[PDB]
């Protein structure tokens, strides 16, 4: 068992892209490491600067009828002195000398605390960088409230959160299952053979052989399960897909691809910005118990026996002898094997109470209901983004900007080339029922609850 | 088991839509991944820039005779000045020195807090965005009270609201079923044959054959169900259907629809502002327990025993002997299965009452009548839409704009798509009474009781 | 068992209706979703707008030497300055130097609470929206006291309610019933025959067949029922019939219909007011209790049993033989049903005492006298309409209008239509007793305490 990581030779130089000024080249992954081997690293994508042979045009958008800004954002003029920061560097609330005429008036009207991290930006695996492309702080010049229940507030919508509801939905799941099969098999023989022959000056002949066997096996065996899942959800937003406005330093990024499919600088997109951005999430967050015992006793026996009782004897003068022999043999062999599992997760909520509840769970005492009502005022403080429903990235890139539709058709070709490179079977697979997991490039496997081996080939 | 995801290959470019610039070309979804496969994530619809060729006319309503506003928005002459927000952007309490003449005079009048979120546009999974295509701020000058019970006020109705009522209608389901068989079979064996022949100088032959059999099975099962159910509801409403005002945010985003069935924009436009709007809703929210358990004992023996007890003996001298033989055999079965499912769900009310309910039912403890009560007084403040009665989102675009019945067209096509594209129906169904659900366009299956496999195949 | 939703095509583009720019046409439906399929979302009537060809004479009103004001409605000149807002826009107390001169002098005299709201324009289903036709705030110069009993006011009679009594009615059924039936049977069978032959140097023959059967069958079976009813009725009030006044929005909406039976208008029309109108009520709200046991016991046995001894013996020498068998049987089989329901409802009063009340109903203890008092002293509050004789709402169309005769001619077809093409009657009805429930154009079957299919098929 030695495998070892592999790479794919590089390609050709492609061409000096005029806008960056930069050749790319890229290779590809064959076979990640894997047990107790070299590890590949992350080793694809490469730059290397060159002059621009041949110049490209000035790749500058032309922003039509729209007031420019000091970072490449155009807004309109209904945004002017709304004091609001639309621009992004402040080019509305110094510049005249006008009322600042805010749409939320008088009216008690704060800032939000979901609302403004409401992209999410997320990755294949399943963990979330918050690196959000949306800008949750464009209002465009209106004034929408969104009711809290408990703080009786009016939080406001931002103009990138079409749908932004507060309930308090409640969920708990509970299962526990139980299996168990005893069984008790026996077997006993007795066998005996008494011969006595006798003449008449006389010659006698005796057998008493006395055979006897013994058998058990009284093995049970149980398996319990359990499993809390108690979810708690405060509300979901919904993002919108047409007429975004995007953060400042993302469409810098876009505006810095490579226009040519050049493998290298896609695989650093992806993993800067995600693969794909929660358009639909709903956020508070879990807890989970799993209880996995199993158990298996097992009995043998065996009880053998044998005995032998000649005699012999004669008056003719007198002869006779008596001879006896007598073995016994016993085995007992008793097994057991025993096995517990426990995992706890929580997720979400202050770091003072969180705590107090996981080990109020994993102590197996009941829970008096004053520590889950503590979790559930803490979570208002911390969300945890829960349930989300996927949309790719390359619906988000705008069209107003120039070579949009290349870049996006080497984006919908950098996310399948992503997912298929980085997949998990390009390794080969373990035996024994062992679940292959790609982590940092390295293909390692998790066995199911005997096996110690990196193989799962050692057994108990 | 291994199935992927599948695309169908684009269409055609259609046409530059000279009123946006841009031509959309799109296509569909043949089968979602399924057991452990690539996700297709949402990859229909497509948008690419380009020079309008043979321009459109100037796509701008007329506006009658009316005060056009600085939204989009037509009001009339009669909403001049009346301290009402009528045109969203503020054009009444600004341009005259008149009289503000609020048609809700001297008379304690407060804003709602129930009709003005009243649009409630709902999706076809369930889940209701709450981006509400009507305006719940336009009065239109008139004072219309309506009741409250608890707090004694007097409400407004705003114009999209045609009835409000605020009942107090509590209603508890509650169940209990419970189903018991025992059995017990029984069959039991006693065979016996004793020979013995004697001559006479003589010769015996005798012969003792004793079998047995012995069988039980006793088996016993039992399956409880329980069922609570507590709806609470305060109110309803009733939308309107003609002469209805929309929001600012949603007549553009009617605008900007490609006018030729390019199915691009409209999956887009469906999941910005959902599929139908609640009608006729009712606010108040419920909770649910379901208590499952299952039990399946069984037992079976075997007790079986066989004795064979041979003689022989004469004189003639002497000869004899005797043999015995004797087994026993012995097997007790005991298996046990059992299965506890516990499900909790609660929506509505505030953050601190209601997940002491929640415990307080999951406990099994009698609940006194302090903790219903203060949900239920809770509930006033943050209500959960319960129960509504749907229609179809193009039978809300206005005719007074241009294209209006082209794109009403196009609606009522766009629904069937979206409702036939991301059926369940083109998911492979699952075995052993798996049913299938989609979810982020992965089916998924929900194996019943025993089965934890994926495809519901491994049993216990 | 797959039924999908229907729709008939579509009808022909009927004519522009001048007074309206808008031709209509429409369509039916043919049989609705039904078992886990697709919902019709009630697509019925469509709108497009044209360009009037010929155009309609100005249709309004004479208003005949009476003084015409700011909303549409006609009052006499008696009504000028009277402290009464009786145009609906104020146009009394406004105008004249002169006196107020209030028909109530300096009598105490107050508003009503249960007089303005005395329209509840109801529909077929059984719900009602508040949706008044009628306007209960115009006085008409007239100052009729009503009184009341226990706050001892002095509250007004609108002009449209024609009489308002407060009575005190409280009224409660109580039902118990109860079905019990044992049935114990039982058959028990013994059965031998000892023949025994002896000849005589002899030969026997002996023969011992012992038969036994036994058989029980022990059943009961129990179904009890309990019905609380406790109605308390605060009043009542009956409307008018001619002269009546109606209130600003609905005379509007009945000036929009498009007087040459349009079928997609007046679909529209009876749901935004109603189909019927309350004419004569009565307020004050109930509670119900419902306790549905239902139990089936049942044993049934069965021990049976066999022997037979046989011998024979003869000395000549020695011979003799004994055998014996005997084998035996048995089963029991114990089933067990058992049904549980219990349906609580309570309608009317404030929030804190009512659900106060329905978890003591359902805790089963008896209910001291202070939380029934309560209750029905928390009825004042908020009174829920409780029982009321119907009456069509085309009679209630006034007849000064321009052509009123074809709007009460459509309005009295629109409702046979409307009562025949939303019927139960289409959905093919359910078995096994499954009662069918149109809902949302889905039509839901309820099966009865022990079927769990949707079709009512699988029993227990
Ligand atoms: C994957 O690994 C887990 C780890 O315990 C194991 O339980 C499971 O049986 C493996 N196989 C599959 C198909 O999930
Ligand atoms: C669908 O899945 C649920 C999940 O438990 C199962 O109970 C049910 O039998 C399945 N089939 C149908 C027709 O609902
Ligand atoms: C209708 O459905 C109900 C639901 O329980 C049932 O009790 C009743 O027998 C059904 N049939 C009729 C005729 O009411
Ligand atoms: C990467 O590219 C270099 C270019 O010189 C090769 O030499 C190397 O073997 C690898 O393919
Ligand atoms: C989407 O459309 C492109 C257009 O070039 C095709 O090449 C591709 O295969 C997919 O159909
Ligand atoms: C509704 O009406 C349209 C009119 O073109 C038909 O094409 C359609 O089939 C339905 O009947």
């Amino acid at each position: 068992s030695h495998i070892d990581c592999r790479m794919s030779p590089w390609s050709e130089w492609s061409q000096c892209d005029p806008c960056l000024r930069q050749m790319f080249r890229s290779r590809s992954i064959e076979v990640f490491g894997q047990f107790n081997g070299k590890r590949c690293t992350d080793a694809v994508g490469d730059r290397r600067q060159c002059v621009p042979t041949e110049p490209c045009e000035d790749a500058e958008d032309d922003c039509g009828n729209d007031f420019q800004c000091s970072t490449g954002r155009c807004i309109k003029m209904r945004l002017r002195c709304n004091g609001d920061n639309d621009c992004g560097d402040f080019s509305d609330e110094d510049d005249c000398e006008s009322e600042p005429r805010p749409p939320c008036r008088d009216r008690v009207v704060e800032e939000s605390e979901l609302a403004r991290t409401a992209g999410y930006g997320i990755n294949i695996l399943g963990m979330d960088p918050l690196s959000t492309p949306f800008d949750n702080e464009f209002y465009n010049g209106l004034c929408n409230r969104d009711r809290d229940g408990n703080t009786l507030t009016y939080y406001r919508r931002p103009w990138n959160v079409a749908s932004l509801i507060y309930e308090t939905k409640g969920e708990k799941n509970f299962r526990t299952e139980h299996y168990e099969e005893q069984i008790e098999a026996f077997k006993s023989i007795i066998q005996e053979k008494t011969s006595n022959f006798n003449a008449a000056f006389r010659f006698s002949y005796s057998k008493n052989e006395t055979y006897q066997l013994f058998l058990s096996y009284s093995s049970k065996k149980e398996k319990m399960f359990l499993h809390v899942k108690g979810e708690i959800h405060l509300g979901r937003f919904v993002m919108r897909n047409r007429d975004v406005v995007l953060t400042t330093t993302f469409v810098d990024d876009i505006k810095a691809l490579p226009t040519t499919y050049e493998k290298g600088e896609y695989f650093a997109f992806l993993e800067t910005y995600g693969t794909h951005y929660s358009s639909s999430g709903s956020l508070g967050g879990l807890y989970e118990l799993i209880y996995v015992l199993d158990k298996a006793s097992m009995k043998r026996k065996g009880v053998e026996l044998k005995d032998i009782k000649r005699c012999l004897g004669y008056h003719l003068f007198n002869k006779d002898d008596c001879v006896k022999r007598g073995e016994g043999r016993a085995v007992n062999i008793t097994s057991e094997n025993l096995i517990d599992d426990v995992v706890s997760l929580i997720r979400g909520g202050t770091r003072k109470y969180a705590f107090e509840l996981k080990e109020k769970l994993l102590r197996g005492t009941v829970i008096d209901v004053t520590d889950f009502v503590n979790w559930a005022s803490s979570i208002n403080d911390a969300p945890v983004l829960i349930s989300q429903k996927l949309s790719p990235i390359y619906n988000l890139v705008p069209v107003k900007m120039k070579n949009a539709h290349l870049k996006k058709q080497n984006l919908e070709r950098a996310i399948e080339d992503y997912i298929n490179e980085f997949s998990v079977r390009k390794c080969h697979t373990c035996q024994n029922g062992g679940t292959v997991i790609l982590m940092d490039g390295k293909c390692l496997c998790a066995c199911p609850f005997k096996f110690e081996g990196i193989a799962c080939e050692i057994s108990k």
